[PDB]
This record gives structure tokens, C-alpha cells and sequence, in this order.
């Protein structure tokens, strides 16, 4: 605002798990604000989430980037987490920033599974969120599912089992099931208003179907395939990544 | 079991809420075991749901009955409970349902909102419940979430508020926004094992036409419409309601 600017470190509550979070304080008294969504395993503070919360506020765009549940410092365990339950937790930051009376629009980027996140809820609140960024949006986790293979880690999608290993982690069942049957395009496609989809042509984890897919399925949606890129914008990428997001956003 | 019979109430977590419940333990080593799902504004303790548990038990079919979150004894306020989170709910008794080693076959038995929980339930488990009982299942409140108009209450379907004022009750924004998109028939209808769909003829919060579309979607169904029953199956309805559940879990 006009006399805090940087970093502070915010708490949630979503059903009695708490949601840690970073905001991203810019100079101004009214200001736009997006919120960051971390992927599937990662939490708030990746390199990529870093920087575009950080180029998002030398625009003066106000950020929230959150741990989901059961993961980084947030309340709940990994197993216990899913899609849905990751959108619950998003709908309890969703509230947070809808009443600051600093906020003028609200944004959604989302990369990974956090994209997925981030586009089923701008599809539950298409008459707020204003504009819309996904990353390597992971609606491939919903087939990945019906074949029984999630980032290497196998199973029977019709005989899943009550957790999966998966590598120090414990995945629940309950993941997998939600999974296979998840509205994620149905869901989406509610939002009209402006989307942008950046994907790595060289994404080895989601496939560049998947925004080709939600390019499809949004009426006013602009598709950024980068050029060798990997699933996380990685070394020379990141800053592309970046700029598309920020570029867009203002 | 074949020690003791007789009741319990169990406390259960989910993200960080108590499920207040009751359990219902009948004679046997091994038995089969419904879960109970009460109603929106309901508790498990309805006149309706002890009458299930009691024919049940006189049947050796043990019973868990829990209040949702939001509701009973249990934790969470009303305006934050929805249906999704009262699957969630429904999810995490599952788990401690299907990790007794006592416990031959899973049932599961709703009424009204209960109804939609545990057909939703049963569709994501399809391989794990052996039959599934609903009584006045609440699928139309779909409809009416799209329509604008819940139980006589009405509001904008396009521009849900933060919270809507319903009857000495407040509902949550976010409940509406889920209801309007529930994939209740898609998800309910993987579940092809037995099913026993039981409405009243003059139920008039619950149109009957919702029974009769389950018996529809359903690959393996079997309608009951009590002719002259209302809603909650009360006084003579109930011993029905009752009978028809209890005959058709065995
Ligand atoms: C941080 C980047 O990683 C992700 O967000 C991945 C999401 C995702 C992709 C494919 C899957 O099969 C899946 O189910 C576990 C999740
Ligand atoms: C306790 C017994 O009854 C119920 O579960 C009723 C559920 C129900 C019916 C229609 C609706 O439009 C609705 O939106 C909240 C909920
Ligand atoms: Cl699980
Ligand atoms: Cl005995
Ligand atoms: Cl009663
Ligand atoms: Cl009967
Ligand atoms: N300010
Ligand atoms: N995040
Ligand atoms: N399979
Ligand atoms: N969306
Ligand atoms: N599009
Ligand atoms: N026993
Ligand atoms: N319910
Ligand atoms: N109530
Ligand atoms: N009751
Ligand atoms: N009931
Ligand atoms: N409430
Ligand atoms: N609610
Ligand atoms: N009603
Ligand atoms: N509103
Ligand atoms: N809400
Ligand atoms: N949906």
C-alpha cells in the first residue's frame, strides 16, 4: 500500500487446517492482486512462483501465493490432499483477497496442478476473477488416472489401492478416484473473460495437448507454446514464462 | 462381535475437524456394515436414521451414523459446509469403515442431501460398496442452484452472493457454486452393483422425479415409490422407508 511495501507472511483457515501463505506488497493504494497456485509436490516458493510474484509486484500487481494442504508449511498431510480439497483451500484465499478494500481486479496463475486449480475456480467464480494465467495446466492428471500411471507410479485404475508410495510421499486413493472423475474442462469453461496458456514445447510430465485443450475450450484464450521449454520453465525459459505472464496481466 | 454388541460413539478428523458419530457393533465375528448419511439442516440422530440403524443391528448389519460437518455435534460452522466437503466427510468414515477387519460388505444408506453424498460416494468406489440405499435423494438441488430459487429462497444463479440469509440459517455462496456443478449423475452412475431408490409420492421439497431419474442413470436399480409419503418419511411412512431398507441390504 502507501506504507508497506515487500514481503509478510499471511495465515488462512480452511475447515481447521491453516494455509501459509506469502503476499506480495506493491507501492499504491489500489492495485490489482493475482493469486499464485504451486503444482503437485511443490509449494509457494519455487523459483518460477518466486519470480512471478516478484515481476508481478515491480508492476505494481499486488500477489498470494499459498502452500495447499499437505504441503510445504500448511497444515494437513500429503495424503489426505486432492484436486477438490486443493480448490477448497483456494476458495478460502479466494475470500481473503476478495475483501481487501486494497483490491481493484483479481487474477488466477496457476502452474501445474495449481493451473487445474486455478481454472476450475475461475470457472466457479467466472462473474469475479478477472483474467486468468495457466502454466503447463496438468489436466492430464485426469487420464493419467484412467490409465493407472501418475508420474511414473502404477496401479489399477480399477482396483485402486487405499495409498500408493510415490517417492518419500504417501499419495491417497482418494487422490486417484477424484482424479478419473474430475469436471476439469466442464468446470473451466465457465470463464469467458481473458486466459492465457503457456506450455513447454519440451514438457516431458504434462503433455502441450493439454493447453492445446484448453485452448479449444475457452472462448478468449491466447496459446504461448515456448520452444524447448520443460515442464518448469527452467534456466533460460523462466524468464519467457515470466514476462508472457506479467505481460499479460497488465 | 462376538464379545460385545451394543453402541458407541466414535470421534473422527477430517482436515482438522471432529465427526461426531454413532456406532451400532451387532453379534458375529464378521457382519456386514452400512454408513447412515443424514440430511441438509438434518442431524444423525433423526427419527428416520435410529429407526435404519436399530432395524439394521436386529438384522446383525452394523451401522455408523455421523453427523456432517456443519450439522450435530460436529465440527464447523453451517455456512461453511457443502456438498463436497460433506463427500469428504463421507470419505473420511469410509476409511475407518473399510479399515475394520469385522467388516464383510460396505453399504451405504442417504436421505435427501445424504442422498447425493452417498451416490457420489458409491461412484467413486464402485469396486469397494456392495449396495447402495437412497432415500429421497436431494439431486434436484442442482437444478434449483441453477434455477436461483433454494427451498423458496431466491437469488441471482449468475451472480451467487458471499452468503445468503435462508431461514434462521445462513447459507454459504460457495455451497451454491458447487451445487451448480456437481457431477452428481456422471459420478453416481459408475456404480453398477445394486441399488434401492425409495421417494415419496408427495415429498415436495424433493421433487420425485429425482428417484425416477437415478432409476434411469443406474445399470442396476429398483424404484419404490410410497405412495402418499412425504419427504422425511414420517409416522407410517417410515416403517416402509425402513423395511425396504433393511430387506434389500440382507
Ligand atoms: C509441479 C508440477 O507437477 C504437477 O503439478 C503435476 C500435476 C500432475 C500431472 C500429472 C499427474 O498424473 C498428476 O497426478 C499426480 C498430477
Ligand atoms: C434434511 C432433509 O432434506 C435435504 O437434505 C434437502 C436438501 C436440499 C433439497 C433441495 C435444495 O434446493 C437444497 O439446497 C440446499 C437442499
Ligand atoms: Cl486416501
Ligand atoms: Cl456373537
Ligand atoms: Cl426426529
Ligand atoms: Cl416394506
Ligand atoms: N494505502
Ligand atoms: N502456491
Ligand atoms: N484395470
Ligand atoms: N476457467
Ligand atoms: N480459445
Ligand atoms: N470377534
Ligand atoms: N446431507
Ligand atoms: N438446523
Ligand atoms: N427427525
Ligand atoms: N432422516
Ligand atoms: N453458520
Ligand atoms: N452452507
Ligand atoms: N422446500
Ligand atoms: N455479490
Ligand atoms: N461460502
Ligand atoms: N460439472
Amino acid at each position: 500500500n502507501l506504507y508497506f511495501q515487500g514481503m509478510a507472511t499471511i495465515t488462512l483457515e480452511r475447515d481447521g487446517l491453516q494455509l501459509v501463505g506469502t503476499r506480495e506488497e506493491p507501492f499504491g493504494e489500489i492495485y490489482d492482486m493475482a493469486i499464485i497456485f504451486h503444482g503437485f509436490t511443490a509449494n509457494r516458493n519455487t523459483s518460477l512462483l518466486r519470480e512471478i510474484a516478484n515481476s508481478l509486484r515491480d508492476e505494481n500487481i499486488a500477489s498470494v501465493r499459498f502452500d495447499f494442504n499437505g504441503h510445504g508449511d500448511s497444515d494437513g498431510k500429503f495424503e489426505n490432499m486432492t484436486v477438490l480439497n486443493e480448490i477448497e483451500d483456494a476458495n478460502a484465499i479466494l475470500n481473503y483477497v476478495k475483501t481487501d478494500p486494497h483490491v481493484r481486479n483479481i487474477y488466477l496463475v496457476g502452474h501445474a496442478q495449481g493451473g487445474v486449480v486455478a481454472s476450475m475456480l475461475a470457472g466457479l467464480y467466472p462473474d469475479l476473477i478477472k483474467k486468468v494465467v495457466l502454466l503447463a495446466p496438468a489436466a492430464t492428471l485426469k487420464g493419467d488416472a484412467l490409465e493407472g500411471n501418475t508420474q511414473g507410479v502404477t496401479y489399477n485404475p480399477d482396483h485402486i489401492p487405499d495409498r500408493l508410495p510415490f517417492k518419500d510421499l504417501t499419495l491417497g486413493g482418494f487422490y486417484l478416484r477424484i482424479a478419473q472423475q474430475l469436471p476439469i474442462y466442464e468446470v473451466s469453461a465457465q470463464f469467458t473473460k481473458p486466459v492465457c496458456l503457456i506450455h513447454g514445447t519440451d514438457d516431458t510430465v504434462v503433455s502441450p495437448n493439454a493447453s492445446k485443450k484448453y485452448d479449444q475450450i475457452y472462448q478468449n484464450s491466447t496459446l504461448h507454446l515456448i520452444e524447448g521449454a520443460d515442464h518448469c520453465f527452467s534456466d533460460s525459459y523462466q524468464k519467457n514464462a515470466v514476462n508472457l505472464t506479467t505481460d499479460f496481466l497488465q
